[PDB]
């Protein structure tokens, strides 16, 4: 034992010192140096850490290769293992892998941080199938996240793997050879014929034994009862990171081949404890495919849920008997053992008993039934058997890698050939404390027949037997008893099904026992292709990639925290306030003191400075006297690694002294908290325009928050200089000026003591302009008062906790229409929760109120604005600033007024929106408005029309599934509404060897704007786009730069690049002409010689800015960028899933700098818009602490939730002479488009709600966002959604009634 | 700087030329990245030619911000420049020098 | 010469595109950038010294 | 320039020179360093990309 050896691309490494703490992403980015290898989540959710894992498999006497995600992985599992990572498998400086130049060539990575990770799941996948399906492909990514792309290039690019000008061209990719694959380690190889011995390794805290006998295990157990077990690690890694766990002595087992054992017996299949999930579910497919139906209707029921559990990197660790064993109340297999009595063999030294679980096997709250000296052995999966049918449920936010909302196993024997109930089990999770069997109920059904007399009984029963408190874990008391009642609906109709042998159901009710089905993808691109007579060099217009794709690719690229640290680095911690708002009593560090390691605890008494910070001089830097939020930084923790700094900073204890607290934005009216006075846009007559009216409709409407879930999340490295005060820093931010003076307010030294470098942001979506620099100072500090270089990259939870997202919405609206559908007078009154901090709340609201109108000319209209100040993290930009939030509202009543007059939706937006000419709300003109033209084709390429009716012939043939389609139009003012912002710089070098070094104030995070920059200066220069480079943005080449924000940043850097590079052509202008026939370099080195400077800067104003609220004149933007969007959807009235069958996009985004990019954008903001509506939802508790902390809870766009047919058409012919190169901002423009899905999905509800619900079809049923499954189906109104009537059940009717 | 005082004496040439204290002003460094294609520091003209260059592009600067300081005459350098960043006014620039 | 500092220099590659960034006890920057960028085989706008 | 702190990763060259004024270079053997603890590798001519 005591020594660990395993392999890394090919290269053998020996620890000596393995520590059982240490993950292998750990070891791979702090010991052997590869930084391809990412942090997204530490939690098993993002895949942004995937690597590929190789070992020899003695029973397949093969060596088999599987994706693992390297966060949970503890090296200590790893021995005699090879791994591999995105550098193991090619690079820019060798040679890329196919995988590698394909995600890159198709624009299938943006910021590239989560770009690794897929590579190496597509790799793991190939590896396994060299010619694998296009589903193959799809659920290869299970497990993987990206917030840029959409997903769509992704899955095209790799789609090549599988079997009007265009993006990418397949033709020119290289063929796929594995004989060229890296080779399995030799010495690997050998080792296999040897024995394994058990190992023991000693760490920090905790001491780790690698069993190599059952034996081993048994001893070892009876001598130490404490001793965890760890297979996979899935569930103990999160208990130890999250949960504060600590085992002192580990147990792995999994090398143990009574443990592996796969034994087809006469019962059924029997799986070894330790069996992965990935080899479960081969075998038990295998399984299905070869044995008669009637004999795997558990094996299928398992298979449902392994299906939507996690993803592959999971599956491909995570054991049998861990999830067992773990008793997890929302296990997903747990109910489906339970309720087919599935076997487990249970053993400890010298004993042995075999038993089926059933309710008891779980006593309480993750217990189970074991003694503290057994050990899980085997399972075995019942075989089927005649007249026993089977099912399995689950319902979570997402379909793909989500925990389960209720998660089910239903199993009913008959008697021979009968209707008549034998044995009835219906065992669920998520609806208590531990996975629960519904006896009761099912008792009283036995010797009964199967009918719907049946069917009501059951699930009155359960109504009864499963209840929720109001204050259950989890919340969604209403949702979840429905689920408990509609999955067994669903269970009674597919046995009737089955009954009926088939080898008859109203045809209406036949897709309610149809489980999920997958669509074939159907993307189409449309764009323009350059004028003929354009030259090569020339790229503007053209389809050129991302200049860091195949870096980021291959891992080389560098983010922040994968710059290497100095031999005396030391790491932060940020200690934050675990309470909304109370008096700050006492800080004690003493514990935090004896963490090895520990070097200082940082507060407000520290800074040199100034403790005031923040855009409005808000905000402390370190809470002095009390504490506004939870998450409020307090103070940090220095120490010499990661770990030391986290632990160190746990046990810092601060007593606290409660203060009254505002935390909703009702809270905030009632007591008048806010920031500021009201904002406020009036036009025209109100009172003469609801006079003029024929109808009038009054509501009010919620639009909830979002995190921005950057795969990088905020990091900062901070090097003092020891002179003059002088600091560098390396930041992922968008606003290298507000850092840099935040720092030296902080600090109190003047600002050109600061330098601060950002190469790139693995995202950034506007939470990175200015909430940054909550990090940034905090770790200036550090360095300041170590005299050491600092840095600290924030863990999910801290990000999602502290960081601030998007301002949740609360609106109160009125609008006047005539029975044509025509909009007369509209009054909103906007509420936002702005958080602790005005921050940029105010402009925010600005600019929402700019967009309330979206499309419409409204004569008569007023909106109000005001800021609610809130005991909640500060929260801030956000892609969209404000404008998602109001166009979001303007369509919701925009819907209600076509549904009031019973009017086509289309129609009533077609006669209300606006036409060339027109003047906005706040008296804009709207000149070149091409929406007209987006909508007419859109409305043709979509077929919209027809497709009207192939829904409602779907609706017709189906009850309880049904389908909604919407046109939507989109306008989005460019410009910062802050006319000072509208100002770019840029500085440009030409070296004596001509090649160019560009440099400007904008950042890129992802939206390619180095590359469209460097696109600029070639066609500029007139010179090839190889001979310019653009390396990073820093305060000392441009300073004072307006954050990289608004989508302007391609319309300003643009120009100020434009400018540098005529001044250049100027210079060299002499020369040229001298020398005609000359060369690039030529001219250059004669300009040199002539001693002609060949550095300049650039600089652009916006011209014609300055919008007033006072005179409700001048202009707010330079101009509009305009887009339509019509998507189609299913949704499960049983369960709220829904399908995004399709969705089509116009946008019009003048004459496109870059079509890849552009459509790169606009699929990446329609999809974090279908996120904002319809997935994403964050939840605080009463006190106002955030619940969701995490992937795991916070659900994102994941692959397989985008519209299965994703068409997006660039406008064709529409020049924008406003901004470089006829060109148009497309950064967020598009997001809102995303609200296409939520009114299909609103639509679809309209169409359930006549089915089962009123009959009222004029009724307007309210539908805030996001429209998460749990609104979707609770809108669903039905017989089961009665039953389950929150509180008022069928226990309460009032004594007298008569107002 | 090789200790000959070459950044002192270029801020005490930006000092006399912008008219303002050279604690306001300061040299961290020398690099390719900000100012290219340099001869190397030798025969003892850097302060003759790199003070002339720095010279103009403080002359540039004073013209930019000479609107400001005619609107604010008693402002402080502190106000003009804020007033010019307000306006939108660029306040970086380069300068250059041949003898 | 006899300078008390004699010659010296750090060399940081960035990984990316052939670029390094260089910190040099030098009196010749622009001809360090250039001689290390054609030893490269790099266009000079690669490199970097301080 | 040595002052700035090095990197956990940062290597150190030691320059291999000439002892002989003016000679044809007949062989190069690095096999004694290469025993040397903490030896990464010996660069020559043929090393060099550009
Ligand atoms: C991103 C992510 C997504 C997930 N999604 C889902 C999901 O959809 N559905 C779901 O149900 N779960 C889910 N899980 C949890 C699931 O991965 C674990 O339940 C897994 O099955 C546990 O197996 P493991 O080998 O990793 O266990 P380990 O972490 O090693 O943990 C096992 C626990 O079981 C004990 N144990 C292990 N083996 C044995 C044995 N043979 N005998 C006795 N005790 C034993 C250990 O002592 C410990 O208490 C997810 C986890 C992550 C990180
Ligand atoms: N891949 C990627 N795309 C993105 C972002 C990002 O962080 N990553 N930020 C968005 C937001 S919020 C803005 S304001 C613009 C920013 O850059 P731009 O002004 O050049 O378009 O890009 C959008 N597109
Ligand atoms: O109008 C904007 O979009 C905006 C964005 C960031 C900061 C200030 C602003 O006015
Ligand atoms: O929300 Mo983007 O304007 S930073
Ligand atoms: O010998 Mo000095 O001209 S450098
Ligand atoms: S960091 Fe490993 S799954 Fe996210
Ligand atoms: S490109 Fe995937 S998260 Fe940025
Ligand atoms: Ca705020």
């Amino acid at each position: 034992a005591d020594e660990l050896v395993f392999f890394v691309n090919g290269k053998k490494v020996v620890e000596k010192n393995a520590d059982p703490e240490t993950t292998l992403l750990a070891y791979l980015r702090r010991k052997l140096g590869l930084r391809g290898t990412k942090l997204g989540c530490g939690e098993g959710g993002c895949g942004a850490c995937t690597v590929m894992l190789s070992k020899y498999d003695r029973l397949q006497d093969k060596i088999i290769h599987f994706s693992a995600n390297a966060c949970l992985a503890p090296i200590c599992t790893l021995h005699h293992v090879a791994v591999t990572t995105v550098e193991g498998i090619g690079s820019t400086k060798t040679r890329l892998h196919p995988v590698q130049e394909r995600i890159a060539k198709s624009h299938g990575s943006q910021c590239g941080f989560c770009t690794p990770g897929i590579v190496m799941s597509m790799y793991t996948l190939l590896r396994n199938q060299p010619e694998p399906t296009v589903e193959e492909i799809e659920d290869a990514f299970q497990g993987n996240l990206c917030r840029c792309t959409g997903y769509r290039p992704i899955l095209q690019g790799f789609r090549t793997f599988a079997k009007s000008p265009s993006l990418f061209n397949p033709e020119e990719f290289m063929p796929l050879d594995p004989t060229q694959e890296p080779i399995f380690p030799p010495e690997l190889l050998r080792l296999k014929d040897v024995p394994p011995k058990q190992l023991r390794f000693e760490g920090e805290r905790v001491t780790w034994i690698q069993a190599s006998t059952l034996k081993e295990l048994l001893d070892l157990k009876a001598q130490h009862p404490e001793a965890k077990l760890v297979v996979g690690n899935t569930e103990i890694g999160i208990e130890m990171k999250f949960k504060n766990q600590l085992f002192p002595m580990i147990i792995c087992p999994a090398w143990i081949p009574e443990l592996n054992a796969v034994e087809h017996g006469p019962e059924g299949i029997s799986f070894g404890a330790a069996c992965a999930l990935s080899s479960v579910e081969k075998t038990l497919l295998e399984a299905v495919a070869k044995l008669p139906t009637q004999k795997t209707e558990v094996f299928r029921g398992v298979l449902e849920q392994l299906r939507w559990f996690a993803g592959k990197q999971v599956k491909s660790v995570a054991s049998l008997g861990g999830n067992i064993i773990t008793a997890s109340p929302i296990s997903d297999l747990n109910p489906v053992f339970m309720a087919s009595g599935t076997k487990l063999t249970i053993v400890s030294r010298g004993t042995r008993r075999t038993v089926p679980m059933d309710h008891t096997f779980f006593p309480s709250y993750r217990k189970t039934l074991l003694g503290p000296e057994e050990i899980l052995l085997s399972i075995e999966i019942p075989y089927s058997r005649e007249d026993e049918f089977f099912s399995a449920f689950k319902q979570a936010s997402r379909r793909e890698d989500d925990i389960a909302k209720v998660t089910c196993g239903m199993r009913v024997l008959f008697q021979p050939g009968s209707m008549q109930v034998k044995e009835l089990a219906l065992c669920y999770g998520g609806m208590a404390d531990r996975t629960i069997s519904a006896l009761k109920t099912t008792q009283k059904q036995l010797s009964k027949f199967w009918n719907e007399k049946l069917l009501q009984d059951v699930c009155a029963g359960l109504a009864e037997e499963l209840s929720l408190s109001p204050d259950a874990p989890g919340g969604m008391i209403e949702f979840r008893r429905t689920l408990t009642l509609s999955f067994f609906f669903k269970f009674y109709l597919t046995v009737l099904k089955k009954l009926g042998k088939d080898s008859k159901l109203d045809p209406t009710y036949t897709s309610a026992t149809l489980l999920f089905q997958k669509h074939p993808p159907a993307n189409i691109q449309l764009f323009q292709e350059v004028p003929n007579g354009q030259s090569k060099e020339d790229t503007v217009g053209r389809p050129l990639p991302h200049l860091a794709a195949a870096m980021q690719a291959s891992g080389e690229a560098v983010y922040c925290d994968d710059i290497p640290r100095y031999e005396n680095e030391l790491f932060l911690r940020l200690v934050t306030s675990t309470r909304a708002h109370a008096k700050i009593k006492s800080i004690d560090v003493s514990e935090a003191q004896k963490v090895p390691g520990f070097v200082c605890f940082l507060s407000a008494d520290d800074i040199p400075g100034s403790n005031e910070t923040g855009l409005f001089n808000d905000e402390t830097v370190f809470a002095k006297d009390t504490v506004t939020c939870v998450g409020h930084i307090i103070g940090a923790v220095v120490a010499d690694t990661p770990e030391h700094a986290e632990r160190a900073a746990h046990v810092v204890k601060v007593t606290y002294e409660d203060l009254p607290a505002i935390i909703t934005i009702e809270d905030a009216i009632k007591n008048n908290s806010f920031y500021g006075s009201e904002l406020k846009i009036e036009k025209g007559d109100l009172k003469k325009g609801f006079s003029e009216a024929d109808n009038v409709v009054s509501g009010e409407l919620y639009i909830g928050g979002q995190d921005h879930f950057y795969l990088e999340t905020h990091c900062t490295i901070a090097i003092p200089k020891g002179e003059e005060g002088e600091m560098e820093l390396f930041v992922s931010t968008q606003n290298a000026m507000k850092t840099q003076s935040f720092v030296a307010k902080m600090l109190g030294v003047p600002v050109n003591r600061i330098l601060v470098r950002v190469k790139r942001m693995g995202g950034g979506f506007g939470g990175k302009e200015t909430r940054s620099t909550l990090v940034s100072v905090a770790v200036a500090l550090a360095a300041y008062k170590t005299g050491h270089p600092v840095r600290c990259m924030l863990d999910r939870n801290e990000d999602m906790l502290i960081t601030g997202g998007r301002h949740p919405f609360l609106a109160r609206y009125k609008v006047g229409f005539m029975k044509t559908g025509t909009i007369v007078a509209l009054e909103v009154d906007h509420y936002s929760n702005a958080g602790n901090s005005r921050d940029l709340s105010h402009s925010i609201m600005e600019r929402a109120l700019f967009h309330m109108d979206n499309c419409y000319k409204i004569p008569n209209i007023r909106g109000t604005g005001r800021l609610c100040k809130t005991n909640l993290s500060s929260n801030t930009a956000f892609r969209g600033f404000g404008g998602p939030q109001a166009l979001f509202i303007a369509e919701n009543w925009m819907s209600e007024v076509a549904v009031t007059c019973g009017l086509p939706a289309e129609e009533v937006r077609w006669k209300n929106m606006y036409k060339e000419g027109d003047l906005t709300h706040f008296n804009q003109r709207l000149e070149g408005f091409s929406v007209p033209r987006c909508w007419d084709e859109c409305l043709k390429s979509s077929q919209y029309y027809a497709r009207k009716s192939e829904v409602d012939k779907f609706n017709k043939e189906n009850c309880w599934k049904k389908r909604g389609l919407c046109i939507i139009p989109t306008k989005f003012g460019i410009s910062f509404t802050v006319p000072f912002l509208n100002q770019a710089g840029a500085l440009i070098h030409v070296y004596t060897d001509g090649s160019v070094l560009v440099s400007h104030g904008g950042t890129e995070m992802g939206q390619g704007l180095h590359t469209k920059m460097v696109q600029v200066a070639s066609k500029a220069l007139k010179i090839p786009i190889s001979k310019i480079y653009i390396s990073e943005t820093s305060t000392n080449t441009v300073p004072n730069s307006s954050p990289t924000a608004a989508s302007v940043s391609t319309d300003i850097y643009g120009q100020a690049v434009y400018e540098a590079c005529q001044t250049i052509l100027k210079r060299l202008e002499p020369f040229k002409k001298k020398n005609p026939d000359g060369s690039w370099e030529d001219w250059v080195m004669a300009a040199y010689q002539d001693r002609v400077s060949l550095s300049t800067t650039g600089f652009y104003r916006t011209p014609n800015l300055g919008y007033s609220f006072e005179t409700n004149s001048g202009n707010a933007f330079h101009y509009f960028t305009y887009g339509v969007a019509c998507s189609e959807v299913e949704i499960d009235c049983l369960t709220g899933d829904h399908k995004n069958l399709r969705t089509d996009i116009v946008m019009d985004v003048g004459s496109s700098l870059n079509p890849a990019i552009d459509i790169g954008q606009v699929e990446g903001a329609f999809v974090q818009g279908l996120g904002l509506f319809t997935l994403e939802e964050l939840h605080y508790s009463p006190e106002g602490s955030l619940h969701t902390r995490g992937p795991s809870t916070y659900k994102i766009p994941a692959f397989g939730s985008i519209p299965t047919e994703f068409r997006v058409s660039l406008l064709r012919d529409c020049p924008n002479k406003k901004a470089i190169y006829a060109s148009k901002a497309v950064g967020e423009p598009p997001l809102f488009l995303g609200a296409s899905v939520f009114f299909a999905i609103k639509d679809a509800i309209r169409a359930a709600r006549a089915q089962h619900t009123n009959n009222n079809t004029k009724e307007l049923f309210r539908l805030d966002s996001p429209a998460t499954p749990e609104k979707i189906r609770n809108a669903c109104v039905d017989k089961f959604t009665t039953l389950c009537v929150t509180g008022a059940p069928g226990n309460c009717k009032p004594w007298s009634l008569r107002v």
